[PDB]
């Protein structure tokens, strides 16, 4: 038999059901997911990291002059000092005065740290989800297993054939392009691979963590060595990679709404609690007995005797049956006035049990059935001494749940009465008109 | 869990209350005082004879 319903897209609720088949007995049906994990589609553009620019040994003419040619590297500079004279250790190099030649020749790699940490550049483009049910019904024990979020695929968990449907929303916390820096992702904007502000972010970019090309600018100027001393001086603007760590916003795990925790391997976005699940499970005829194998009951009357607002299982009330022998049939709440802790019970020939469940009403109104067999409960609850707690909440809350039998009755004589009373004003206009009409004949 | 309520300056006579946590059974309570002593801050001045 198949069972199709929606679910609220929560992970620690279960979702309760009872199964109403003609000719047998009702069987409970739960089911509670575990993760949901949003996973979406990326492709690596680049890697930043922190440079470092090599300097060759330059050549020093002594009577001549050189040029240099434009070699094939990554933000490469050149550049001819005239006159230079240099000294070295004992004594000095040249002999030409105030004619010579250095070559200062300088050129910009990546470091040796950029294996370590490097920021990596995604570009999110719309994916699959997956998440984790819990499968149980009848007298079959709790088992788990993998499913596929969409409209078409069979998973087959136990003996029953689930399809778990597609999300009610298709919201992801993800932007279109987003940046790993080691344990956290952000939202970023990118350069692209074609641009580089030379202080910002895209100085050094890089295709792979090892690829031979590399695009870097980085502002770099050779200026002249000075006094007769042999060294190549330059001048760049400073890493933008390390200017992004200072200047950082806070990281998408601790930015996103509904609760979304962000994982890295397959740049998941688990537990996200948006939108309803639909479902379908066939569960086989095996597990489902008659009518004559199941006890009837009667005589049901049912009192709650202590009930609290809290969304902790505060609300015990106790019923007592008359069943015609002993057995365990499953008892259900069908309405979302209140949710039951308790699927099954221990019978008995005329005994009485006592059932935990929680509201979101002062004076909850709902109803539950034991061995397809109704009966109403009501009562009045209390407000609960606590603040702030450490759990979520069981119930539901809708938008009369609020409403006091005191306030219901107030306003049931500020619309009941004074649109009544309009009645009385209406009719006295429609005997004037009959009044006055009979006056003339 | 706290309960709050006024007890009356007698000495002899106990005050009983029960306590009633949400979900749990009533707990019987019994305060009584023995003493109660009012002990004014006093200064020497001079003494006689």
């Amino acid at each position: 038999y198949e069972h199709t319903a929606v679910m609220p897209n929560k992970v620690g609720i279960p979702y309760k059901a009872l199964v109403e088949r003609p000719g047998y007995a009702p069987v409970h049906l739960q089911i509670q997911l575990v993760n949901t994990r949003i996973i979406p589609s990326t492709n690596l553009e680049y890697i930043t990291c922190k440079y470092k620019t090599k300097v060759p040994s330059p050549v020093v003419k002594c009577c001549g002059a050189t040029q240099c040619t434009s070699k094939p590297h990554p933000d490469y500079q050149c550049q001819v000092f005239s006159g230079v004279y240099p000294f070295m250790w004992g004594g000095a190099y040249c002999f030409c005065d105030t004619e010579n030649t250095q070559m200062s020749e300088a050129y910009v790699e990546r470091s040796e740290e950029c294996s370590i940490d490097h920021a990596k550049a995604y570009k999110v483009h719309t994916g699959t989800v997956q998440a984790m049910v819990n499968i149980t019904y009848g007298s079959v024990s709790w088992r788990s297993a993998d499913v596929y979020v969409n409209g078409e695929t069979p998973a087959k968990i136990g003996d029953a054939k689930l399809i778990i449907g597609p999300l009610s929303s298709a919201w992801s916390p993800f932007d279109n392009k987003v940046v790993v820096y080691g344990h956290e992702v952000y939202n970023y904007d990118f350069p692209e691979y074609g641009t580089g502000k030379a202080g910002s972010f895209g100085d050094l970019q890089s295709r792979t963590s090892t690829s031979n090309d590399l695009y870097a600018n980085t502002n770099l100027k050779l200026q002249r060595p000075q006094a007769g001393i042999v060294h190549t001086p330059f001048t760049q603007v400073p890493s933008g990679f390390e200017r992004w760590k200072k200047d950082k916003g806070a990281p998408l795990n601790d930015v996103a709404p509904f609760g979304c925790s962000i994982a890295l391997e397959p740049l998941r976005a688990e537990n996200c609690a948006v939108g309803s699940i639909p479902i379908s499970i066939d569960i086989p005829d095996a597990a489902f007995t008659r009518i004559s194998e199941t006890p009837t009951v009667s005589d049901l009357e049912c009192k709650i005797t202590e009930c609290t607002y809290a969304f902790d299982f505060g609300g015990i009330a106790t019923v007592a049956y008359k069943s015609s022998k002993a057995g365990n049939c499953p008892i259900h709440s069908p309405s979302g006035v209140a949710v039951i802790k308790e699927n099954d019970v221990t019978l008995a020939e005329s005994g009485s049990f006592t059932f935990h469940f929680s509201t979101a009403n002062i004076h909850p109104a709902f109803k539950l059935q034991v061995c397809t067999s109704a009966v109403t409960c009501k009562g009045d609850c209390k407000p609960p001494k606590d603040h702030i707690v450490d759990y979520p909440a069981q119930h539901t809350e809708s938008f009369t749940s609020a409403i006091s039998a005191t306030a219901w009755s107030w306003i049931k004589v500020l619309v009941g009465g004074t649109s009544a009373f309009i009645v009385l004003g209406l009719i006295a206009t429609a005997v004037v008109a009959l009044v006055l009409f009979f006056h003339r004949h």
